[PDB]
């Protein structure tokens, strides 16, 4: 594999920040579209409920930044739901990405519309010091899982659920 | 009177995982307060922090463990930023304090929330062998400096910056 990389949400070498800067015009388009969704609802204007009528949001739009805690994205909370015997120290950061590369490696725009009231978050848990030695013979390794998040299709002006790899833990594996 | 063994951030058997009064009851309260900031903040970027949108954190949240280097707490990194002519031998230890005494002598809980992505580190540089003769007429002296760290005010259960003395070096104080 020449160019190979799993790529976790918010992954970035320079202190894990932003790679490129999405056009404000795009953010504008998204805000508008999300507002359109909220209005086609109207009823139940108390919270996320304004989005709960649209099929895609119902399917994968529930990683609400307001409710998602870090433990919800630890590997033990994703199938197979098992705990690590030994896990290395973990660096945890909330992630609210505007872009992501799917499981298939494609580039996608992940929907974030703070003004409209729709924000998606998934806390990332990575090996604190990369892959250092840890067992009596082990190695610190990044484990991942997969989350589905609402993305925005620029062409067809439509929403869609897509799969992204998320960093859930750092088990000390025997290499 | 003088003392060969100076007192620094992380000194005395009180600073530990459990620690003095820093009950798992307090710890948890702090963790959730930090998570709330992460959840409402969201704002992030390279060479930044997700906490830089909150006023207390933008002011004194820069001793985050992932960015801190041992030399960042050496005396020459604090005003008047001057180097020593002769410095006695130093013992450098990492320090991630859970409580401390402010420059005004008050006890304060120093925020440490590993699970929400906020840890504070200030490496202590102590006189390896204190007070012993070093120069012609000098005596090895613990040099302290002042650092501001995010604290948790019990009363108003919120965040506040406070000033703490930190051990930055051990100059041979001759004359």
């Amino acid at each position: 594999a020449d160019t190979n990389a799993p790529i976790c949400l918010c992954d970035e070498p320079g202190v894990l920040g932003r790679t490129q800067i999405v056009t404000t015009e795009i953010k504008d388009k998204i805000e508008k579209a999300v507002e359109a969704v909220a209005q086609e609802s109207g009823v139940s204007g108390r919270g996320f409920s304004i989005f709960s009528h649209h099929p895609v949001f119902r399917e994968c739009g529930k990683y609400e930044c307001r409710t998602v805690r870090p433990e919800h994205s630890r590997c033990y909370n994703f199938p197979p739901f098992t705990h690590f015997k030994s896990e290395c120290p973990v660096s945890t950061r909330d992630c609210e990405p505007v872009f992501g590369y799917t499981v298939a490696g494609e580039f996608r725009v992940i929907v974030q519309a703070p003004r409209a009231g729709f924000r998606q978050c998934v806390w990332q848990h990575k090996c604190r010091f990369g892959s250092n030695s840890c067992g009596y013979n082990g190695r610190c390794t990044q484990q991942r899982s997969v989350v589905r998040l609402v993305t925005y299709n620029l062409e067809k002006d439509g929403f869609l659920c897509e799969s992204f790899r998320t960093c859930c833990g750092c088990p000390c594996r025997s290499f």
